[PDB]
DNA sequence: TTGTGTTTTATTGCCTCC
DNA sequence: GGAGGCAATAAAACACAA
């Protein structure tokens, strides 16, 4: 039935944290990182790439803001 | 409630690396 | 010899007004 799971608060703190760390998920710590979280290489992949989407969208709306002033 | 907007998983499909 | 990137999209989930 399932078409989206929701990640539990814990597991959305370390991939922001790791998010913070680096912008791009190495090979080895996406293994890392799944095996510890408890979801897929494949779910790690995507959520990273969702994130810097995401960082994308925010980033030009921050431009967005700053040519309107002065 | 219901409508209305934004966020969060997840896929699709196309591109680029030698 | 296939991974890894992005964009555009879908729908569940949330938030919250009217």
């Amino acid at each position: 039935d399932k078409y989206r799971v929701v990640y539990t608060d814990h597991q959305r703190l370390e991939l922001e944290k790791e998010f913070h760390y680096s912008r791009y998920i190495t090979i080895r710590r996406k293994a890392e990182l799944a095996a510890t979280l408890g979801l897929s290489e494949r779910q790690v992949k995507i959520w990273f790439q969702n994130r810097r989407a995401k960082e994308r969208k925010i980033n030009k709306k921050k431009l967005q803001q700053q040519q309107q002033q002065q």
